[PDB]
This record gives C-alpha cells, structure tokens and sequence, in this order.
C-alpha cells in the first residue's frame, strides 16, 4: 500500500486501467506469489539481474494476471525480460502443442536478439524457442503436419504473414496464448502493419489468447489503437 505507492512513485511507473495488479518489488516475490520454475529464477539471478527494472516490476504481474497490456519504456529498460518471464511462467513446461507464444519484432536483427535472450534465460528448462528461417519455411518444418514439439516463436510481421498465407498454411496459431508486439511504435510508423496485425490476431483462435504491445515511446496511435482494439487494456509507462 505505502509499499506499493512507493514502488510506483520512486520508479516512475505510470499506470492506467481498471483492476490493476500490484507491481512486484523483487524477483523473489515471484517464487512466493506465482511459484516460478526454480531453474528459471536461478537463471535470472545468475545473469546478474538482481532486481527487476521498473517496466518488469509492473509489466510482469499484468501479464501473469492475463491482462492485455500496452507497455512503454525507453530503450535500455529491460522490455525483453518484461515479456519473456511471464510467457515462460504461463507456459509452465515445454509441450508438444505447437507454438503457444508468438513475439513479433520489426527486423531479423531485433528478433535474433530476443531469441538469444530467451534461449539464455530458459537454459535447462527444455523450452524450444525458434525463429523460422527461409530453409525451414521451404521445409515446412513447423507446419501443422509436423511434430509440434516447439513452444515459442520469435519473428517479423512479413515472415509470419508469409507462413499464414502459404497454401496450405506453413504455421498454425491455434494454441498461441500470448501474442507480443515488440517495438510497436516503430512498426506503426514503418507500415499496413495495422491490417497485418488484424489478420495475425484473427488466426490466433485460442480461448486463452492475450495481447501485449511493447514500445519505446508512449505514442498516440499505438495508445488509441490499443484502447480501441485490446480488451480492458492496462497501460504502463515509465516516466523519464
Ligand atoms: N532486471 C535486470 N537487471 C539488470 N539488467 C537487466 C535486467 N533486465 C534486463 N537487463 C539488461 O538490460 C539491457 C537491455 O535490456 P533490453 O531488453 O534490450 O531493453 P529494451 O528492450 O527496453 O531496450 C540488457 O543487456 C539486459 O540484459
Ligand atoms: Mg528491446
């Protein structure tokens, strides 16, 4: 209460929305409150991430509570772990259900960095995290008629749309529980993208699907797009 008010005031966590989950002060809370995988928590601490960052403090519990999210914080804020931890925690265990989470980033470069961070923080947990490259697309390695032993996909909008539009579809999004857009401000400014995201979401038919939009800057048509498209959105923004 005073603790919570302190967290938000000290770390400049500005939050709008209804029924807001409290921020977490420490990664240790997550063992106490959500019973996070012990290896995952040790990986996080071994990486030297002693304390969550302001965006992590509030974004993580928002996603854990199944609430759609618009999260804004400058470059360097730790937005990758802010969405990766709750995705890993929600998914619980590797499974043979095909991709259960999908992260969209503007470029191969930025996608590859998210992919490596996921690989590193999830070491020893057995989660299979993939990018789908040209030859894998050619091979239909992640097709609906494949093994389905893959958990999390990191990708770009065009690559994902290419897969969806193949005949027959080179990917099935029916089990995706989390759809995360990273660098939303950039994406809504480059393309267009709005229609892609509509068709992506339309393909994500799980009763469980939730969306989170991450952006570097708290920007107008991302804000208005979210208030308009997301369900009961919670906005979190870190002041400078
Ligand atoms: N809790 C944390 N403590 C210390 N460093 C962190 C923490 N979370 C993330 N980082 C580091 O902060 C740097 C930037 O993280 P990143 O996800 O790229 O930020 P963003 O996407 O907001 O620009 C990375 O080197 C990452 O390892
Ligand atoms: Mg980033």
């Amino acid at each position: 209460s005073m603790k919570i008010n302190f967290l938000r005031n000290k770390h400049k966590i500005h939050v709008q929305g209804t029924d807001l989950p409290d921020p977490i002060a420490t990664f240790q809370q997550l063992d106490q409150e959500y019973k996070i995988n012990s290896r995952l928590l040790q990986n996080i601490l071994d990486a030297g991430f002693q304390m969550p960052t302001p965006i992590q403090m509030q974004a993580i519990p928002v996603m854990l509570h199944g609430r759609e999210l618009l999260a804004s914080a400058p470059t360097g804020s730790g937005k990758t772990l802010a969405f990766s931890i709750p995705i890993l925690m929600q998914l619980k265990q590797p499974a043979n259900k095909g991709f259960r989470a999908l992260i969209i980033s503007p470029t191969r470069e930025l996608a590859s960095q998210i992919h490596r961070e996921l690989i590193k923080i999830s070491e020893g947990t057995g989660f299979r995290i993939h990018m789908i490259h040209k030859a894998a697309v050619a091979a239909k390695k992640f097709g609906p008629k494949s093994s389905k032993k893959f958990d999390i996909l990191v990708t770009t909008p065009n690559r994902l749309i290419y897969l969806l539009k193949q005949d027959p579809p080179g990917i099935d999004l029916a089990s995706v529980e989390w759809l995360v857009v990273d660098e939303s401000d950039k994406l809504f400014e480059d393309g267009g993208f709005r229609d892609q995201l509509a068709s992506i979401f339309l393909a994500c038919t799980s009763h469980k699907v939730r969306r989170a939009m991450f952006s570097a800057t708290f920007a107008y048509d991302v804000e208005q797009w979210c208030k308009l498209n997301l369900d009961n959105v919670i906005s979190v923004s870190i002041g400078a």
